[PDB]
C-alpha cells in the first residue's frame, strides 16, 4: 500500500473513533451527483477530509469533500461524499485509503456507487445497473491498489476477485427493486474501469463492447478491490448517465452536462433504493 | 498537467512571441523521416528546443530536435521536427507540452504525422493512412496527458474525443488526394497507440487486429488529445512503414531499417500532400 | 533502463566474476515452487541477492532470495531462486536488472519459468505449457522494461519481439518430452502478463481468453524482453497451477494454496525436464 503504513491507518481510524461516537458498519461511497444520500442520515456528524490525520484532501474543488457519519434506515453508516479518482492525480493508494480506514473503523460492508457510461444498448440513460463483475483495465497494466508489500494484517498477497460483488446482496437488490415494483428493471452487468479524464472515442467504445463491458467509468474498482482484500462485503450500482457512441455516422458525443442525470429523479431514485437496501445488509450480530 | 504550471506555458509562449515575428496558425508535428517538410517553409526561423524556456529537450540524439517557424503553401506554420515519445522517458506532460504552447502561441490547427505499422492487410507499405479514429491504450491504464488537476483556462475536465480528427479536413484530404489523382488511394482507418519501444509480437499484433486497430504506433495520441482539450482542429496521417506480422509460420519480423520508408518517395509524397493541404485549412479570418 | 547505468551493470558483473570462478552460460530464473532446481546443481556457489553490489533485494520474505552458481546436466548455469515481480513494488528496471548482469556475466541463453493460470480449457492443472508467444499487457500501457534512453552497448532502440521464444529450442523441448515419452503432452501456447497481485475476475478471464492468451501470469515478460534486447536465446514454460474461472455460475475461485501444485510432482517434473534440456542448449564453442 506504498505511501502509508499500518500505523498511519491505525492513527487515523483511532482519531476518527475518539472524535465521533458512531461505530459505523456500512461504509457508502457515493458517485457523482448521488451524494444527496447524505441528506437522509440521522445523528449526522460531518467530518471534513482535510481535518482527518492522513486523509487525502480533494483539491480545491473538494466542496463535496466530506466524510459524513450517521444512521440510515437502520444501520450506522459512514458516507463518502465526493471521492478521489485516478484521473485527478491521486496514486491509487490515496484513492483507496478510505476503504482501509473504514475497515479498521469496524466497517464490514461497502456499497459503492458511481455514474458510468452506457455501453450495453439495452441500457437507456437514467437506468441503474447492478455491478455483477468488473474489468480492471488499469490493473492489467500495473495500476492495482495492492501493488507493493502486502500487509497480512489487512489481507492476502493474492486475493481472488472471482467473487467481490456479493451474490446474496444482489438477490436482495433485484428483489427490493421488484418489491418497489419499479418502472424500469434493475439492470445488471459488467463494469469496466478506464482511467483517463477524457471520454472514450468511438473506436475505444467498440473495443470495450467486444471486451464484455456494459457500463464504463473511472473509479470504484480500486475501492472494490481493496475492500475485498480486507474482507468487506461489497456490492454496487452504476447510474447510466449517458449512452456511449459508435462510429458509422453520429451526431452526438458525450458531455458532463449529462450530469443533469446525476441529480434528476434518477439520482434520488438510487438514493431511495440504497436507503431501503440498508434493511437488507446483515448485522454484525450474526442475526438469530 | 502535472509538472508545469499555466505561467510556465505563458512564459514560454510569450518568450517565443518576443523572439520570433511569426504568429503561427497551424502547428505541424512531423513523425519519423517525414521531417523533410521543414525544407519547404519560407521565412524559416529555427529554434533549438533547448533554447526555449521550459521546453523538454530531446536527449543527446535530439539532432532533429528543433522547432522551425515559417510559412508553408500559404499559412504561417510552426513545425516540430523530431518529437518526444513516451518510450524515451518523457512523462506525457512533457511529451505534450508543445501542444499547449502552440495553443497560447495562437495555433488553432494541428496536423500530426507519424510512421506506424500496418495491421490492416489491405494496407501495403508505403501507404498513407488517414487517422479517422484512435484507441488510446496507455490512456485506458491511466497514461493520459490530462491526468491531474484540470485548468479551465485550457479546457474541460472531461473532454469528449468522440470527435477529434476533424471531419471536414478529412473530406478535403480524401479529395485533395483524388485531385492529385494519385497512384494508390489515401487509406483511412483507426490508429492504436502502444507505448513500449520494442515491436509487437505476433500474439500482440493479433489482439490489436481484433481490437479494431489498422495501424499501430507509439505517439500522436497524447498530442491529439491535449490539442482537442484546447479546442484545436486536428487531423493526421500515418506512413505505413511496415506490415505487422502474424504467427502461422513467418520468415520476417520488423526492423527500424524499414525507416528507409520514412525518407523514400513515400516520405516526400506525404510532404507534398501536407503542403498542398495547407490550402484547405480555414483561416482565422472566418473567411468571407 | 532508468535507475541504473552501464557501469552499475559492469561493476556488478565484474564483482560477480571476481567472486566466483564460474563463468555461466545459461541463466535460469525459476518461478514459484520450481526453485527446487537449485538442488540439482553441482559446484554450487550461492550468492545472497543483497550481498551483490546493485542487486535489487527481495523485501523481508526474500527467503528464497538467492543467486546460485554451478553446473547442471552439463552446462555452467546461474540460477535465480525467487524473482522480483512488478506487483511487489519493483519498477521494471529492477525486476529485469539480473538479465542485464547475466548478459555481461557472459550468459547467452535464458530459460525462464513461472507458474501461471490456465485459460485454455484444454489445459488441466499440473500441465506444463511451452511459451511460444506472449502478450505484454503492461507494455501496451507503457510498462516496458526498455523505457528510457537506450544503450547501444546492450541493444537496439526498437527490438523486435516477433521472435523471442527460440524456435529450435522449442522443437527440442517438444521432442525431449516425447523422448521421456511422458504421460500428458508438453502443452504449448500464448502467455499473457497481467500485473496486479489480485487474481483475475470472471469478466477479466473472459477478455484474456478472447484476447488469445492461454496461460496468465504476473512476470517473465520483462525478463524475456530485456534478454532478447541483449541478444540472449530465450525459451520458457509455465506450470499451470490452477484453471481460471468463468461466470455462468461457479463454486470455486483461485487461491495461493494451489501452490501445492508448485512443489508437487509437477514441480519436480519440470525440474527433470529443465535439467535434461541443458543437454539441448548449444555451447558457445559453436559446436563442430
Ligand atoms: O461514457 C463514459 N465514459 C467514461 N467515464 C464516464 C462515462 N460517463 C460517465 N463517466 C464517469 C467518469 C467521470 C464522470 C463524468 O461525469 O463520470
Ligand atoms: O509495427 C509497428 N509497431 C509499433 N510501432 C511501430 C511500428 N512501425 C513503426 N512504428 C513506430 C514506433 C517507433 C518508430 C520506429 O520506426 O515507428
Ligand atoms: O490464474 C492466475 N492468474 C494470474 N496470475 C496467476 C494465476 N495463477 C498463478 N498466477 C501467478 C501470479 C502470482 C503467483 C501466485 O501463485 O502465481
Amino acid at each position: 500500500e506504498n505511501g502509508y503504513t499500518y500505523e498511519d491507518y491505525k492513527n487515523t481510524a483511532e482519531w476518527l473513533l475518539s472524535h465521533t461516537k458512531h461505530r459505523p458498519q456500512v461504509a457508502i461511497i457515493c458517485g457523482s451527483g448521488l451524494g444527496g444520500l447524505t441528506d437522509k442520515l440521522t445523528q449526522a456528524q460531518i467530518f471534513d477530509y482535510s481535518e482527518i490525520p492522513n486523509f487525502p484532501r480533494s483539491t480545491v474543488p473538494g466542496h463535496a469533500g466530506r466524510l459524513v457519519f450517521g444512521f440510515l434506515n437502520g444501520r450506522a453508516c459512514v458516507m463518502m461524499q465526493g471521492r478521489f479518482h485516478m484521473y485527478e492525480g491521486y496514486p491509487l493508494w490515496k484513492v483507496t485509503f478510505p476503504v482501509r480506514v473504514f475497515h479498521l473503523l469496524g466497517v464490514d460492508t461497502l456499497v459503492v456507487t458511481n455514474a458510468a457510461g452506457g455501453l450495453n444498448p439495452k441500457f437507456e440513460v437514467g437506468d441503474i445497473m447492478l455491478i455483477r463483475d468488473h474489468i480492471n483495465l488499469p490493473g492489467f497494466s500495473g495500476q492495482n491498489p495492492l501493488r507493493g508489500p502486502n500487509d497480512e494484517r489487512f489481507g492476502d498477497r493474492f486475493p481472488a476477485m472471482s467473487d467481490a460483488y456479493d451474490r446474496t446482496m444482489r438477490q436482495r437488490a433485484l428483489s427490493t427493486w421488484k418489491q418497489m415494483g419499479e418502472q424500469r428493471e434493475l439492470q445488471e452487468g459488467t463494469y469496466v474501469m478506464v482511467a483517463g479524464p477524457s471520454f472514450e472515442t468511438v473506436a475505444e467504445c467498440r473495443v470495450l463492447q467486444k471486451l464484455g463491458a456494459d457500463a464504463v467509468g473511472m473509479s470504484t474498482v480500486p475501492e472494490v478491490i481493496v475492500a475485498r482484500h480486507c474482507g468487506l462485503r461489497v456490492f454496487g450500482f452504476s447510474l447510466i448517465t449517458n449512452k456511449v457512441i459508435m462510429d458509422y455516422e453520429s451526431l452526438e458525443k458525450a458531455n458532463h452536462e449529462e450530469v443533469l442525470a446525476a441529480g434528476k429523479q434518477a439520482a434520488q431514485k438510487l438514493e431511495q433504493f440504497v436507503s431501503i437496501l440498508m434493511a437488507s445488509i446483515p448485522l454484525p450480530d450474526k442475526a438469530s
